[PDB]
C-alpha cells in the first residue's frame, strides 16, 4: 500500500482517537453477565443519537501459552465489575496498510451495543461476524462502529475470534489435540455466551440473527452447518460468501511443517515436534510468515490461504467440521431457519489491485482451466476434459478474441461467489424444510462515502460495485462522515439497516415502512425455480431476475458427467 495512503490512514487514525474520546460521555453502567458485572458506557454517533457500549466482553480463556491452536475454554467468572469501557486487541495479523504485524493473542472479545438497555420489550439480537479471509479483521469501532444499527431498536453484537495458523493450525496427530478450526469453534463459544446473556442486555434469546460478509459469510453459514451451535440463533444472512465457496475451506495439515520451517525449525516432519517449535515461537513471527507457506502448484490452483477451517482429521468433543461443507449442508440444522443471501452487482472488480501487479493472470482465461473446480480439474490441469470445462467458462466470460481484465473480474465473481452461491441453493433445497431463502443483490455506487477495503483493493476513483463496498452503508468507520439526510448515501443506509433489521425481527425482509419498498413483491425462491429472483438495491429497489443467471448454468454445465459432484 502507497506511502501517501499510509500517511493518510495515519492521519485518520489519529483523528479517530479525538473523535472517539469526543464522542464518549460520563454515564457509564452497569449490566449483569453470568460470568460477572460489566461497566459500559454511552457513547455518540455524528447524527446525534446515542448508544449504550459494552467492549471487551471476554468469551473464552486467553487463548496463550499451553492454549495455542487449542479449542477455546470458558472464561474465568469474577466477583466486581469489569471494565469493559474500552476495545481490546485484535487478532495477531498483517496491518494491510502498514504491512506490520498486530495486534495479540488476547483477543477473544465480543462488543455489546444498543440505544435502550431497559427496553420495553426484548429486542432483536443481532451479531456481526467480520470477514477478512480468516486472517485479518476485528470489532473495533473505527471499521465496524454500530452508529447506523443503533437508530434502530436492536441489540447488536461484533465479535472476534483467532485468525490465521493461530486460529486454524490443523494436526494429523490425535495425540495432540489439535484437529483445527479453532477460530470456529471460538465463533460458537462466542454464540453460546450470546444465547445465556443477551437477555441483560435487553435482548431476546428466542429471536437471535447471525449474519456476516466474505469471510464472515462464510463462518455465519459454518454456524448454521455445525451440531454445535444447533437451535442458538433464529435467522442468518449470508452476505457474499458461503461455506463452500472455494477459498472458505482447505486441507492444510501439510503446512504446519512448511510454517515450522519458515520459522527456523530444525528438525523432521513429524507433528509432535512441529508443534512444540510452533508452541514457543513468538506469535509475530507467524503470522509474518504464513504469507510464504504456500507453494507455486497451489496458489496456480487458486488456493488463497494457507490456514482456513478445514475438516478435522478426527473427531473432538468440540469438533466443528467433521466432513466436508458440501457434506454438512445434507444434515445441516440451519437448513430450517430463515435466511437471507446475497451478493454485490460486480463482485470481482474487489481484483484490480492483485491484477495490476500481476498482469500474466489475464493470461489464464486464454482456456480458464486453472478456474475450473479443483474437484473435477486434474493436476496438471492438461486433461482433455478439464481443457473442456475450462472451454465452458470461457464461452461464458471472455467477450472478445483475447481476453480482457474485465473478463477477469467477471469470472471472478463466479468463481468466488455466485457460482458457490448457487451450488448451496440447490443442494439445500434438496434437505431442507422449507423455510424461505430470500436473494437481494447490492448494486448501489457511490463514492461519496467509502469504507477502508477500498483502499486495500486499490478502488480509488473506480466505478462499479465490489464486494465490500456495501459494508459502508451499515457499519461506522473512521473514514466515514456525516451525510445529509435526504442524500443517496443516507437513504441507502436506512434501507440497508432497515431491511436487515426487518428480517432479524420476523424473518421476512419485506416492510412498506422502508421507503422506497411500495411496489416491491419480494418473494423467497422455490425448488422449481429455473431462475433466481433478487431485489436488485441501486436508487431505487427493484425486483428482478439474478442476471448472472445464464453464466451461473454455464458453470453447471461443467458438472454435466459429475452431477453426483454438484
Amino acid at each position: 500500500v502507497s506511502l501517501m495512503e499510509k500517511l493518510k490512514w495515519k492521519i485518520k487514525c489519529i483523528e479517530n482517537k479525538f473523535l472517539n474520546y469526543r464522542l464518549t460521555t460520563n454515564e457509564t453502567v452497569v449490566a449483569e453477565t453470568e460470568y460477572g458485572k460489566v461497566k459500559g458506557v454511552k457513547r455518540l454517533t455524528v447524527y446525534d443519537d446515542s448508544y449504550y457500549s459494552f467492549e471487551g466482553i471476554p468469551y473464552a480463556q486467553p487463548p496463550v501459552g499451553e492454549l495455542r491452536f487449542k479449542a477455546p475454554q470458558r472464561p474465568t467468572p469474577w466477583d466486581g465489575v469489569r471494565d469493559c469501557c474500552n476495545h481490546k486487541d485484535k487478532s495477531v495479523q498483517v496491518d494491510f496498510i502498514t504491512g506490520k504485524v498486530c495486534g495479540s493473542e488476547d483477543c477473544l472479545y465480543l462488543s455489546v451495543y444498543t440505544n435502550n438497555l431497559n427496553p420495553e420489550t426484548k429486542r432483536p439480537v443481532l451479531v456481526y461476524i467480520h470477514g477478512g479471509g480468516f486472517i485479518i479483521g476485528e470489532n473495533h469501532r473505527d471499521m465496524y462502529g454500530p452508529d447506523y444499527f443503533i437508530k434502530k431498536d436492536v441489540v447488536l453484537i461484533n465479535i472476534q475470534y483467532r485468525l490465521g495458523a493461530l486460529g486454524f493450525l490443523s494436526l494429523n496427530s490425535e495425540d495432540l489435540n489439535v484437529p483445527g478450526n479453532a477460530g470456529l469453534k471460538d465463533q460458537v463459544m462466542a454464540l453460546r455466551w450470546i444465547k445465556n446473556n443477551c437477555a441483560n442486555f435487553g435482548g431476546n434469546p428466542d429471536n437471535i440473527t447471525v449474519f456476516g460478509e466474505s469471510a464472515g459469510a462464510a463462518s455465519t453459514h459454518y454456524m448454521m452447518l455445525t451440531e454445535q451451535t444447533r437451535g442458538l440463533f433464529h435467522r442468518g444472512i449470508l452476505m457474499s460468501g458461503n461455506a463452500i465457496c472455494p477459498w472458505a475451506n482447505t486441507q492444510c495439515q501439510h503446512r504446519a511443517f512448511t510454517l515450522a520451517k519458515l520459522a527456523g525449525y530444525k528438525g523432521e516432519d513429524n507433528d509432535k515436534d512441529v508443534l512444540e517449535f510452533l508452541m514457543k515461537a513468538k506469535p509475530q513471527d507467524l503470522i509474518k510468515l504464513e504469507e510464504k507457506v504456500l507453494t507455486l502448484e497451489e496458489r496456480t490452483n487458486k488456493v488463497m490461504f494457507p490456514f482456513g477451517p478445514t475438516v478435522e482429521p478426527y473427531q473432538t468433543a468440540d469438533c466443528v467440521l467433521p466432513k466436508h461443507p458440501r457434506e454438512m449442508v445434507k444434515t445441516a440444522w440451519g437448513n430450517s431457519i430463515p435466511t437471507m443471501m446475497g451478493n454485490t452487482s460486480y463482485e470481482g472488480l474487489f481484483f484490480t489491485s492483485i491484477l495490476k501487479q500481476m498482469p500474466l493472470l489475464v493470461k489464464e482465461l486464454e482456456t480458464c482451466v486453472n478456474f475450473v473446480p479443483s474437484e473435477l480439474a486434474d493436476a496438471e490441469r492438461t486433461a482433455p476434459e478439464t481443457l473442456e470445462m475450462g472451454a465452458k467458462i470461457k464461452k461464458a466470460h471472455v467477450t472478445g478474441e483475447t481476453p480482457t481484465a474485465d473478463n477477469f473480474m467477471d469470472l471472478c465473481s463466479h468463481f468466488y461467489f455466485w457460482f458457490p452461491m448457487h451450488r448451496l441453493l440447490q443442494l439445500r433445497f434438496n434437505h431442507t424444510s422449507g423455510t424461505p431463502v430470500y436473494l437481494y443483490r447490492f448494486d448501489f455506487d457511490s463514492e461519496d462515502l467509502i469504507n477502508p477495503y477500498r483502499i486495500m483493493r486499490s478502488g480509488r476513483g473506480v466505478k462499479g460495485v465490489s464486494h465490500t463496498d456495501e459494508l459502508t452503508y451499515f457499519f461506522w468507520n473512521q473514514l466515514a462522515k456525516r451525510m445529509p439526510k435526504e442524500s443517496r448515501e443516507y437513504k441507502t443506509i436506512e434501507r440497508m439497516t432497515g431491511i436487515w433489521t426487518q428480517f432479524a425481527t420476523t424473518g421476512n425482509p419485506y416492510s412498506n415502512e422502508i421507503e422506497g419498498m411500495e411496489n416491491v413483491s419480494w418473494d423467497p425462491i422455490e425448488k422449481s425455480d429455473e431462475v433466481y429472483k433478487c431485489l436488485n438495491i441501486s436508487d431505487e429497489l427493484k425486483m428482478i431476475d439474478v442476471p448472472e443467471m445464464g453464466k451461473i448454468k454455464q458453470w453447471e454445465s461443467m458438472f454435466e458427467k459429475h452431477r453426483d459432484l454438484f
